[PDB]
Order: structure tokens, then C-alpha cells, then sequence
């Protein structure tokens, strides 16, 4: 089994922990946070999106026990001194948002870890990965970014439509909930002013990070796609809306046997296929990280069409951040 | 000035009524709906999305007493018994819902009326009109149709930007507030399964009534344009998310400038323009039917774009209702 | 096995349909309402609140097969008609909200079944039992009710405190998830204008069922008990907010062991006790009908105080259902 | 006029702002934040419950232009450096909830200003003042706390009915509107956990500022009143359920006859008195800080009842804070 470490317990690393709960291959052995063991162990017990865990949690001597088996917590600020290697960290999963530069989260091998991956995107040149698009480009590097969850759905979608009928350009909407950078009411949020407005009065425009992260995993795609978002009220599972127009003529059956091919035999896992009427919490728990809906799109022509793929933003990102450790690891 | 009978006392009857209190040009005179007139005078002084009634409302005698002005309330579920002749009126704002052909809606003028404007798209060939996509093709019907409020939002944007730069073909997207069709849980509807699902829970794929109208008002797009929606957990206040394909090369400033200058010229009060940092609520009561937002949206190429454009599907449409009123009463 | 039809297949007929299935000594047999099998198996497929059905559904020859097993599905509108005993129906669900009176409901007995439960509290003087206050008086009557769900909440608690300690007298709110009976929008609601005003917006008082019922499941308490709601925009469980006035002096803590007494003992599944910083997602599937929330409440001293208690307003008044099948069948 | 400074731009320093532009008897001159004057605008132009902006909003070197006046505004992290003498500011509304002791809240008066306005509780012996219950034991005092909004609801309502009837004793509950120091999803409020769950998903336990304050502005009600919150997904607007004891018989029709009597008399524009059925949205800009809901209210018997009395938590309090500014300053 790898043995990771999480670095920040927020909604990415709790449900980074609630997944590998459900793996043989992976182990959390330690979670790193300014947060008291009890109050982790609150946050981790009770969720309002995914219910209640699925297991016991003790707190004994500031360290959780979690179904029997004793987690190290730790409260560093700098990762340099987080000691990993005391116990057998493999991977760190660098999920405080704070350190997604090759500088940053190299703190972490100093500190005994062998390999880091990022749970968001990367700002410097780090290598971005995205099962289904390109995990099978890594070269062995130390240091990966799992991209974003728009990214997650979007590629693996793109790259189905791509290489069988060839994206001319594309344009995408993602339709998304709610996230833990928005305000309850109309608050401070100097760097994002729309992203400061009440989150359950309004339809927010927002930036994307896949619009900067498709071309990276995907390069024969770079500068044939981008797109925005629209932060709803809802909290949790969001949607892609892809706007593409196609080199070679495809009728919309085609297509759907195109995406319900890749769903059912190479990107199983990754990509999903449905025919159902279907609506976003339909997805709460999805681990798929990109799952076509057949019915909602629509054809204006053999050549441009719209595409819907739904994503539980939590729990299908989650699930690949503990792939790409797993496929690093190989 | 020009006496009006509403027919249904649904969110548009209201919101036509509460616009029209502000017009000096057009009088609501009648009220036809299966509601007490307390009950009718309740659902006009408190709202829960515009707030409270502007003005006096009193019952007196089984009717109401708006601004100190008598309002004939009658119960009537025929047309043709409602005798809008004893009480002057000149055009019935229809807006039942139950009355989208001319033969159901004729009812009405052999009831007395002059003209009928149903405030949804005509489920016949009766005729539709949109202020900034066709009003100046009305040639004297005495029957209409204003569409609907999406397609209030989509026509003029589209018109603007094919007379411009030529759309080859479009797709849009509407991110719609619930409505009044939705269920607050789980419920039946069996005409459209999704459409029953908890409205506050949920992004719900839907279909857009603009889908069939756009063609209908600017011909010179028919077969150019289609779309759907997603309904989301707001109250009111919807955006169109439009993405097109242009025949004559355009920069998004280029873009922008020809918008903002017929939101200053011809289309005053129809078309809007902002580069503010505007969400969803920004809009609750705007009686523009298509405010473009020039900073939410996005150009891949000089050819192919991503505009957005919001909407208050209540106001925006209520206030167009009274705008063909006057226009076919000229 | 008991086997049960379900008259109606709403709320409350699909979760008890749901909870079924992890029961052994009940088997649901027949499902009767106005849906298309194809459609109650999508209602029961997906759900907004609840998630995916655990478990196989198939529709083959217009009848629902469910984990392999048959499902009778049948569209009557007259329950004489229903040919119960074609399928060995043991006792009715009666789920519809309609036949909530002797003389209706007995018509599912001439149809064939044993015995019936309503899922509602009954319109005229049909004995109520709710577990916790009074399965113990039930003597062999063929047609019961199981109260409404405020009324599972508050009874066991109730009891718990008026045997222990005397409550002259009390007043309760229950502060309550939305329900099917309100609308997503400003919409008629002519017998209820407040439950007509758009649920998501707003804060909605309301009347409560336990305010009639509590007094007939416990007689000790009639008279001496009632109580209002306010309805709020969340999609389920609520929670019942208990002012009371105690005869014989008790402090909180002496008030939160007889209530922990209870939940571990006598009233164990039923009266349940938490002293974690809970709120309402976290019985989002609760099965105990009443969790006594210890640090919620407040005492202003010995004899005066607020007991605070959560329930699932779907899942935990469904369970009793079935609970009150098996007892009645005994 | 009265020369306003408002220390603090959040919620109730911005409707602060908007109530004293109604206002002859007080004018707002400086404002100071940690925010740019650009994004200060932004946030007074827009705002997601209470619309847009009655009037204009410029920025000019570094500072707002509200109306044609020019508001100074600083971003100084230190009260004592603030110079409020320098714009002649008589009277400082301190919102940032930074300074609720003397010592911090002197700063101003050191910097310049003559008296100060807590707009929150005081955390040391900082008199407090509720308009409707103890103004008039103003006694000349440099710093003052105008409590908090539920007290302001509560402490009017229960004066009232303590003068007419005898509050034996009472427990209330206040249901009210989401706030910013809550979360949009899970995430960290170690020092009040349920407090960090997800504002939209859940109803939330919560202690209120009232328990501990109104006792202090009615000292014949110290230890006879005390109570609790649940926090619920609305974004304004919130209502007191004062469940009290009377040492006079009263009935329901005495009761509401005593509260209508005082919001047309002595409590006038404090106290507001509905029969109608109104729903929480119907308050939103309400100026009152105590509407009494006749129809919402229940007795058990002529000595123990529930009274339902609404409040917007952001536009009642924010005019009483003008109305303490005013009335400190006679
Ligand atoms: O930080 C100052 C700027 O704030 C706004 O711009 C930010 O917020 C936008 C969303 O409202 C983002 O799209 C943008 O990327 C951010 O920089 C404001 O629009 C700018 O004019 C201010 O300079
Ligand atoms: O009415 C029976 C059909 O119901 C569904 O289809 C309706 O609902 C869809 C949205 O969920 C619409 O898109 C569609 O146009 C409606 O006809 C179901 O999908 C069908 O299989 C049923 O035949
Ligand atoms: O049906 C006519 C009456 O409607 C209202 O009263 C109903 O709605 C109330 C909630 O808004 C309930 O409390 C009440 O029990 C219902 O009867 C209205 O308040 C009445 O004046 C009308 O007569
Ligand atoms: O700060 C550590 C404590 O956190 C919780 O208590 C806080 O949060 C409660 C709401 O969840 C408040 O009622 C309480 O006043 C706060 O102190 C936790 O319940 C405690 O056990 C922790 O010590
Ligand atoms: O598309 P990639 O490069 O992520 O490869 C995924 C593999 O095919 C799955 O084993
Ligand atoms: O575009 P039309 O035909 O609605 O005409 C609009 C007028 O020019 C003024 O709104
Ligand atoms: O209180 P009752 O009468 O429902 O009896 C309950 C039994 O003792 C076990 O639940
Ligand atoms: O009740 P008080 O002390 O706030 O006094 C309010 C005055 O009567 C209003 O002028
Ligand atoms: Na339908
Ligand atoms: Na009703």
C-alpha cells in the first residue's frame, strides 16, 4: 500500500481522506492542519453534502483514530519541518490551496516525502495530469498537479470528441455550485469582486481554471478551447456545457456511441454515459469524473453541437488526486 | 389612454399590473381570475421577489380599489362571457396560459375587446413580436403573441449581432431561475420528468421556449440558432449564454462597441450594456429584456464567441407585454 | 413476511417503499397511484434528497421489478377496485393523503387487504399510535393512522419529560423543511395564503399537525400542549422546539440523563440523544423519530426550559410506518 | 446635521450608509476600511438584497463622491490615527466589530470624534441602548453600544407585554436569516462549529446576543428572559418566537390590543403591528425593529402564550444605530 499525507483539511482533504477509506492501494497515515484533532475529527464525522462517515473516529492523545488505525495530526505552518518520512510518507497530498509552485511543495520531500501531488492547478510549469487525458504522459516526475475539477470533466470529454471527429474550436460553460471561496452574504472579495456576492441570492460569472488547463494535458487542443463559469446555488455537483464544432460530420447518434464507447471500455472509471432524465444530485457521490448526459445536449447540425457532462466537484476530483498517487507510485 | 383587462392573475398578470401603475399611456381597468378579490388584492400588495406593492390597495364590494381607482374583478373561466365591452376595455393582456390560438383567443373580442396580446409564444401561427427584433413588422393584428421572456433576451442580442457581423450559427444556453412550473421536492410530472425534481436542490436540464421562437421573429436566423436551459435555485433573474459563429471577422472591443452603441441608439431600453462586476440580483427589476454583460464574456477567435446576456424574466418580459400594447394600439 | 400494497407513491409511499427493502419481516408486494411503472421507476431510481436506490429496477410487461423481485403496479382510482388479495396483501399503506377516514380506507378491506395504515393522521376519530407514546394501547383494530411526523417527534419526547417530571403545560414550534405542498414561486394557495409564497425565499409560519394530534396519542397531555411551524427553505428534516413548564424541579442535566435513559433504553430506534454540535443535515436519514439535541436547549431554571429535537421528517415517520405494519400484525 | 464617521464598510456599516442617505438630521463624511474606494462603490452600488443604489456613486482620487458629496475615506488599521476632527465628524458609527470594549473604542475620541456608537453588543460595561425599551436612561455617556438586532426585536415586544401583563418568565427562539460569519459549504469556525456548517444546506443551532442583553436594557427582566437561534437558508430578515408566562390573565384579543396600541403610540415606527399574512420577504427594507405577526401567535391559555414578531435583521437595526447617533447627540 502507498502511505500518504494530507497537508490541509479542507473540503478537498477531507474528502480526499473519505475516499481513500474505500482503497486497498492507498493509506492516510498522517493529515497536517492548524486545526485541533477534535475539531478534525468533528469535520470529518458530520457533512452536509455527503452525510455521515462511514466508520469511527476517536480522538486519543491529539491524534485521530479512525476505524482503529492511528493517524498522525500534526499543526505545521512550514511544511519543511512536517517530518513525513517518521511516518513512511510515499505521497503527500498538498492540499491547502498554498503551495502549487515547484518551491513550495518541494518542502515536503525535504521533509521525507518522496513524491507530492496538488489538488488544484499548478502555478508555475508543475506538470498537470487528468486521468483520461494524459496520465499516461508521466515521466516519473516528483512533483504533479492533479489539475482542477472542470478540468477533469472537460478533458477526458474533449479528448473522446477530438480524436474522433476532430474539434475545430470549442467554447464551455460550467454550470457550477457553490464553493467554499464564496460568501454567505455580500462580502470582501477584493481579487474576485463577484465572487464576494451573496452565493445563495445569485447566478455569479466567474473564470475557470480549466480555460488555462485543457491545452496543458491535452496540446493538440491549445488555443482551441476556453470557456467560463456560472456559480449557482447549489452545493455541490456542477455541469459542463461544451459548444464545439466538429471537422468531420457526426449526427448525434455518432456521437453518443463515440462517448458510450470510451465510457464503457478505455476511460471506464473516468468518463460515464447516461440515457436517464437526470439532475445534479443525481451525481452527489459520482466518482466519474466526466458523465455524459445523451438527452440534454442538443445538435444544431452534423458539424456543431452542445455536449452536457455532469461532475461531483468534490468527490470525482478526489478520487483521481488518489489515482494520480496510485499511477506516480507505479 | 389605452384600457387593458388582465386575464390571469399569475406572476405576469402581476408584474404587467405593478408596470403598469408607472405608464400614463395604458390603464388596467379588470382583473379575470378564479380568485377572491381579497385574495387578489393579498397577491398584488406582497411579494416575495419585487416587495411590497407601490400605492393603496382596498376591497370594496367584491373588487378592487387600486390607487383609489376601481378595478372590475371577475371569476369567468369562458372568454367569451367576460364582457370586457361594460368596462371600456381595449386590449386583453392574456395571460392564462390556456389561450395561445386565435380561435381561443378571439373569444375575447367577440367578448368585447378591441386586441389581445397573449403574454406567451402562440401555439398556432398567430403572430410574434419582440421589441428590438420585429416590432416594426406589426401590420395591424389584432391578435399577438410577445413570445416569451428568454426569447425577449435572445432576439435583440442576436439581431445586433448578425446585422453586424453575420451569424453562421449559434447555440445558447439559458442559466434560468426556477419557475413557477417547478416542485419544491420530488414530485409528479410526468411530461417532463426532470422538471419535477426539488427545485431547490438541483441544476435541472430543461428546454427553452426560444429555441422555436427566435426563427420566427428574425427569419433571417431560422435554422441558425438553437438552445436549452439549465434551471437553477434563484427566484427570478435568468442570463442567456450565447455562442456563436460570425461570417465577418470581429474583435471582442469591436464586438462590445456594437452592442453598447445600439444599446445607446435604436435599442434604447431594450437592449443594455454594462462592464460592471454584476451578478444575477443586479438585475431583479430591470426593464431591459437583454442587458449585455461585456466583461463576463469570452472570444476564442475573432470568428467565434461566448456573449452573455441577462434578463429579469419577470420585469423585462411584464414591461415588453405593456411596450406591444401600446405599439399595436398606435 | 407481512406483505403491503402502497397506496400512493409520493414522499412518503417511495421511502417507505425504500425502507422496506432492508426490512425482513415486511415485503412490499403492489404499488397502486396514477404513474406510468416506467415513471415510479424513475421516481424511485433517483432521488433529489436521498440519493440512488440501492439496489436493481426494471420495468418488464408494465410491472416494476425490484431486486428481482415483482412489483404489482396498478392505476385505480377507486381503492375497491384495488384486488388486493390477488397479491396476498397483508395490510395497505395508505399513502394517497385521501382516505384518511373509516369509511374510505375500509374500502382497501372490501378490496381485499387484512388491515390498513394510514400515513397521515386520520379526519375522523381512526385511533392514532405513534411508537413511543402509545403502540402499547393499540387492541386489534383492522384501520389505523400513524400520526403525521411532527407529531413522531414531539410525542416521545413529551412523554419522556411529563412521566419524569410533569409538564402542566408547553408550547411548541417546529421549525420545518419545505414540503410538496408549497410553491417555488409567489402561487395560489387559497386555503393557506401564507403556504402560497415562494418556499425558497422565505420564512413561513404555518400550523403543525402535532398541535391536534400529541394530545390524542398521549390523553394525559391533551389541553395542555399545542403549537405552530414556521416553514424554511431546506429540502428535509426539521426540528421540534419544545417550551415547557415542569411540575417537579429538574435541572438540565438531571432533564438530559432521563432523556438518555430513555434512548438507551426503553425507547431505544425511537427517542434518540446526541450531545455533538449537530445541525439538520445530520439526520438527513435518520431513523430515530425524535434526537434530543443536549446542547441546543436552554433552561431559564428548574422548572421552565426549551428541549430541542431533530427529526427526518421523510425517512424517520416512513420507518414507523412499517414499525406500526409489524406491530399491528403482531 | 450630524456629522457621521462609519469605522467598518461591511453589512452594517453599507446599510448604515444607505439608511442615513434618507436621513436630514445626519450625514455620512468619511468612511474607513481596508478596501479601495473603487471596490467601496462597487459594494454600495450594488448589493444582492436590497438592490441597487438609490442615487450616484463616483470615485475621485481615492475617494467616494456620493450624490455630488464627498465621503473621505481612509484604510487605517489603527482607530487613534483616523483625524476624524479634520472632517469634523461629531459621532463615530464603529461597525467593525473590532472595538466593542472602552479602550478600544476611546481610539475615535482620541483621534477626534466626540462620542462613539457600538453597532454591536459591548463586550465590557459599554452601556447599551435599545430605542423602544431604554433610551431614556441615556445619560450623557462619550460611548455607547446600540445591542444587537435580536435584541432590538425582542426587547420592545417583551417591554410591552412585561408593562401590561407581568413576564413571569419567557424562553425565546429567534429563526433567523443567514449571516456572513457564517460558512457557504463545511468549512473552519473553530470557536463555533455548527456555525461552520453550510449555510444553504442546513438549519443551525446557534446561541444570539439577545440572552445575554436584554435583562441589561430591562432590568425588571434580568433572569426572567434567556432563549436560543437557529440559524436557516434565508439571507435577511429573521423573527422572534417569545414563548412567556403572565401574571395577568390575558386573552389573545388584550394581548394584540396592547401591542397595536403601542407600535400608534408611544413605540411608533419601533414597535409595527400586522394582521395580514405575511411571509419573511414581506419585511425585507422593513425600518421597524419589532413587527408584532397577530395571526402568527398562539395562546394555550390566558396566561401562557407564543408571540411572533419579525425583524430585517440589516434595516431595522442599522436606522436604530442612526437613531442612537441622534439621540446621544440632543
Ligand atoms: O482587484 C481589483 C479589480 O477587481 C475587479 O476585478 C477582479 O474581479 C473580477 C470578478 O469581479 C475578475 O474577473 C477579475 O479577474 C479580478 O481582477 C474589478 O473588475 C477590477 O476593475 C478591479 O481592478
Ligand atoms: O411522458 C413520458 C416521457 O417522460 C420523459 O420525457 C419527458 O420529460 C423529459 C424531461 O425529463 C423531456 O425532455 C421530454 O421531452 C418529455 O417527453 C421520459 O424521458 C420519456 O422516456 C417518457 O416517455
Ligand atoms: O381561504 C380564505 C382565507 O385565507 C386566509 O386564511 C387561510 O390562510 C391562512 C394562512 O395564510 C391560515 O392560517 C388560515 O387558517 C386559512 O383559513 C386569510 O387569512 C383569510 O382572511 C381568508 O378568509
Ligand atoms: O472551541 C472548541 C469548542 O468548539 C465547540 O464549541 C464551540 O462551538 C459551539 C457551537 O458548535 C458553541 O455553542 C460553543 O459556545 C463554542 O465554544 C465544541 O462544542 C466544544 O466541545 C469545543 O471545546
Ligand atoms: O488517457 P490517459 O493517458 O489518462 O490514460 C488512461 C489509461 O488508458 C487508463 O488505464
Ligand atoms: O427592432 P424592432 O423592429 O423591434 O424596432 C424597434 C424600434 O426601432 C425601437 O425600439
Ligand atoms: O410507548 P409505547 O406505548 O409506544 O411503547 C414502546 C415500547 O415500549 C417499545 O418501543
Ligand atoms: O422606551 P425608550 O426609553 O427607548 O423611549 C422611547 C421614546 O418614548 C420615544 O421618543
Ligand atoms: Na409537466
Ligand atoms: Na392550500
Amino acid at each position: 500500500t502507498i502511505k500518504v499525507g494530507i497537508n490541509g483539511f479542507g473540503r478537498i482533504g477531507r474528502i480526499v481522506f473519505r475516499a481513500a477509506q474505500k482503497r486497498s492501494d492507498i493509506e492516510i497515515v498522517a493529515i497536517n492542519d492548524l486545526l485541533d484533532a477534535d475539531y478534525m475529527a468533528y469535520m470529518l464525522k458530520y457533512d452536509s453534502t455527503h452525510g455521515r462517515f462511514d466508520g469511527t473516529v476517536e480522538v486519543k492523545d491529539g491524534h485521530l483514530i479512525v476505524n482503529g488505525k492511528k493517524i498522525r495530526v500534526t499543526a505545521e505552518r512550514d511544511p519543511a519541518n512536517l517530518k513525513w518520512d517518521e511516518v513512511g510518507v510515499d505521497v503527500v497530498a498538498e492540499a491547502t490551496g498554498l503551495f502549487l509552485t515547484d518551491e513550495t511543495a518541494r518542502k515536503h520531500i525535504t521533509a521525507g516525502a518522496k513524491k507530492v501531488v496538488m489538488t488544484g492547478p499548478s502555478k508555475d510549469n508543475t506538470p498537470m495530469f487528468v486521468k483520461g487525458a494524459n496520465f499516461d504522459k508521466y515521466a516519473g516526475q516528483d512533483i504533479v498537479s492533479n489539475a482542477s475539477c472542470t478540468t477533469n470533466c472537460l478533458a477526458p470529454l474533449a479528448k473522446v470528441i477530438n480524436d474522433n471527429f476532430g474539434i475545430i474550436e470549442g467554447l464551455m460553460t460550467t454550470v457550477h455550485a457553490t464553493t467554499a471561496t464564496q460568501k454567505t452574504v455580500d462580502g470582501p472579495s477584493h481579487k474576485d469582486w463577484r465572487g464576494g456576492r451573496g452565493a445563495s441570492q445569485n447566478i455569479i460569472p466567474s473564470s475557470t481554471g480549466a480555460a488555462k488547463a485543457v491545452g496543458k494535458v491535452l496540446p493538440e487542443l491549445n488555443g482551441k478551447l476556453t470557456g467560463m463559469a456560472f456559480r449557482v446555488p447549489t452545493p455541490n455537483v456542477s455541469v459542463v456545457d461544451l459548444t464545439v464544432r466538429l471537422e468531420k460530420a457526426a449526427t448525434y447518434e455518432q456521437i453518443k456511441a463515440a462517448v458510450k464507447a470510451a465510457a464503457e471500455g478505455e476511460m471506464k472509471g473516468v468518463l460515464g454515459y447516461t440515457e436517464d432524465d437526470v439532475v445534479s444530485t443525481d451525481f452527489n457521490g459520482e466518482v466519474c469524473t466526466s458523465v455524459f448526459d445523451a438527452k440534454a445536449g442538443i445538435a444544431l447540425n452534423d458539424n456543431f453541437v452542445k455536449l452536457v457532462s455532469w461532475y461531483d466537484n468534490e468527490t470525482g476530483y478526489s478520487n483521481k488526486v488518489l489515482d494520480l498517487i496510485a499511477h506516480i507510485s507505479k
